[PDB]
């Protein structure tokens, strides 16, 4: 906690997509035009979470398309990983929490380290849509 | 585990930043990488990185080190490369078995993580050691 | 074996947060270092930076202390520098053998190889430097 500094999650979200980019040749991944949202965390951790969201959405969903946004409000910052893949079936979200890479643990561990939630739903884009909620500072 | 995220591209950048206060003339410096997060335990890879530069410099007389982080799906590999005597072919394994030269540090640090440490040659003339580490997604 | 590596920096730093809540009126912080790895035995070396920081509160009367670590090819200089009334200097040698009582640093110090020392301090009062040999 005397751990967290400043980070600018869409900055995290911007470099995130470009270092998927490199990994992942099949990926469309982009970050969605979102505001500046600066809170106090672990920007590794964090790096941490998306990339291993983009990497279930990739190996595990068969994504080739992935967006990232990130959306401000009073209560902190919505992190949002949406991918075209195979999805999560509303059943299955909880295991997958559960699980260490389908298997999303790492981002629950993440979320909760920041006081915040990690939560499934569906993709406009056909696949998963990961939410990470993190209270601001 | 006592494993936690590291974010081994900021690591080797403090690494070269804090090793150019050590020794003066050295030339040291991160390469242009992508970040790269693992899970993993900071102070031991600080150690290891630590200890590549100190054999570059204080055994093969570097005066230039690179260091670097590639990222693919399987993890990181991180170089750590110098204009020094390098190792002969035919020595590298004595040199893993040694303490500090002596790199034994750096392949303890490598097995914990479930990586590789090996030698090369460098590009630029002297040793290029690798520490080949699994990603956590 | 019991010793493994250990971040000084981050212990100093985790040293002066957690003293800052412990003692009253006590400004304590870590100066800008550069992360030093050592490897060494880290309840033992938190224990005794925790030791000196209570011996110049609670004897020295300091009330602003700062810890730092300077980093060389031969290893690690910790030093805990405080503003408060000091060790007398036909003291500083013998309050390494007692437990105003530093043996518990002196131990440690030497379970590293390394040396335990006090001088004066530019703040005003004392300047415990602790010298941990490097594991490179």
């Amino acid at each position: 906690s005397d751990d967290h500094v400043p980070v600018d999650i869409t900055d995290l979200l911007d470099r995130a997509a470009h270092d998927a980019a490199r990994i992942y040749p099949d990926l469309d991944v982009s970050l969605v035009p979102s505001p500046t949202c600066i809170i106090v965390g672990l920007p590794a951790g964090l790096r941490l979470a998306v990339d291993n969201a983009i990497a279930n959405a990739v190996k595990h969903g068969g994504a080739t398309l992935v967006q990232l946004s990130a959306v401000s409000s009073r209560a902190g910052v919505e992190i949002a990983i949406d991918d075209n893949g195979s999805g999560v079936p509303e059943g299955e979200r909880q295991v997958v929490f559960e699980r260490f890479s389908l298997g999303l643990a790492l981002v629950a561990q993440q979320a909760q380290l920041h006081g915040g939630t990690a939560s499934l739903e569906n993709s406009p884009l056909g696949g998963a849509r990961l939410v990470l909620r993190l209270p601001g500072p």
